[PDB]
């Protein structure tokens, strides 16, 4: 019931790729973040490599002193890289139109067989697999039949809610989905759009295992530095579960 | 003696526009930078607004406590905007394939019209150019009181001979331009590791530095990043 913090460092790479320079280097961030209270490091290797690159992935795997979480699209190219690099975690996410739901989560249920097989290959090599899904009982069932030990619930709707009633409903949607996922024996993560100002209610949920969080941290980091930004998110998360 | 630092806060916005968010906000980066030793704030308003927006310029205009330097291409729309906003400086810069530094010599009449309109509403105008004597003269011909010498090639020198050769080209251009009455700025590609030879050149009025500053910032914080860059610049002129 200590909630874990995964720091996603893609946007360090966004800043880098904007020029073709060597800095800022995601590898440096990983060290800052872990020693400031991150429990894991996340990177999304996109097919287009718009931020994180193969160069990044291959070095991070040798330098992450915690657990590495590799977010990737469900493709044969990416399942190969994953089965080579062997991160502690994989998190399967959509990147194409045909793989995503209206809401932004991975369509596990529309492509069950593709999922099961991807999972199978990752697991056979010791990786633990998460599917980033909506707070949806049907997608949850799919992930179980997929054999994915973990899910990550998409906190976007929860983040973007304009009004008090909307926020409440989205929150209850996540709450119920976490309770259900766990019932069916899934370990439950959450992420997308979490900030220094909306994290607590998500943090407070008993079932949440790890929160995955990138942009807000990187965004605070340019002003105050990543060590401060990570510690402050970790503090809010601790306080949320008092 | 004294060397000014203009901090280009463009890539704060690179970070924000990636998502649809409000943070990180260039408005804040400006207070931080100004207060940790920047002497001016530079932003480049692209026609494509891929980083800095009009919202940004509008607010900055009212929040900046030092002086604003607006980087822009030579278009009717951009000159109109800069006539409204009235920054202390304007830096003219290539953006399209038809505009390396600006080709002032190739387009001296256009640059003269543009320099003219900006300077008629009190703007100090700077032309961003290669360290080329010819472009320096075209600048003087167009009326611009400032040049900024492009330091890209220097920053990219991959061999020691290439580096010295780019450094002297910059040194000689600064010397010559100052010998034609220009105020000489420099910029593009300056880091904590290559700034001092440029800082060292007696002619330099202001260094305009962005990316390397934002790049260090996400690690160490904006304030320290700005301050350390300032120190390097002071130490260079000892
Ligand atoms: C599955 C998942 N979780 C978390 C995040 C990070 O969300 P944010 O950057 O909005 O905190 C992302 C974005 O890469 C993601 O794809
Ligand atoms: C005219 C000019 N000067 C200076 C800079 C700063 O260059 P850097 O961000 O590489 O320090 C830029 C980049 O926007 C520029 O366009």
């Amino acid at each position: 019931a200590d909630l874990l913090l995964g720091v996603n460092i893609d946007h360090i790479a966004t800043l880098r790729n904007a020029r073709g320079t060597i800095y800022p280097d995601p590898v440096q961030a990983a060290f800052i973040a872990e020693q400031a209270g991150a429990d894991g490091i996340t990177v999304h290797l996109r097919e287009d490599r718009r931020h994180i690159t193969d160069r990044d992935v291959r070095i991070l795997r040798q330098t992450i002193q915690t657990r590495m979480n590799l977010e990737m699209a469900v493709t044969d190219e990416m399942v190969d890289i994953a089965c080579d690099i062997k991160p502690h975690f994989c998190c399967l996410v959509p990147e194409k139109r045909q793989e995503v739901t209206t809401e932004g989560g991975l369509d596990v249920a529309g492509q069950v067989d593709k999922m099961t097989l991807a999972v199978g290959r990752l697991a056979d090599v010791g990786i633990l697999v998460s599917l980033f899904i909506d707070a949806d009982f049907r997608q949850i069932d799919a992930a179980v039949a997929a054999g994915a030990p973990y899910i990550e619930i998409h906190t976007g709707a929860y983040a973007d809610a304009s009004t008090v009633l909307e926020r409440q409903a989205e929150l209850m949607r996540i709450a119920k989905a976490a309770t259900y996922a766990a019932g069916k024996g899934l370990k439950v993560n959450a992420g997308h759009g979490l900030t220094y100002h909306n994290v607590q209610p998500i943090a407070a949920l008993p079932e949440m295992h790890e929160l995955n969080i990138g942009h807000a941290i990187i965004g605070q980091a340019v002003m105050t530095g990543l060590a401060a930004a990570v510690t402050d998110m970790k503090v809010l998360m601790r306080e949320a579960r008092r």
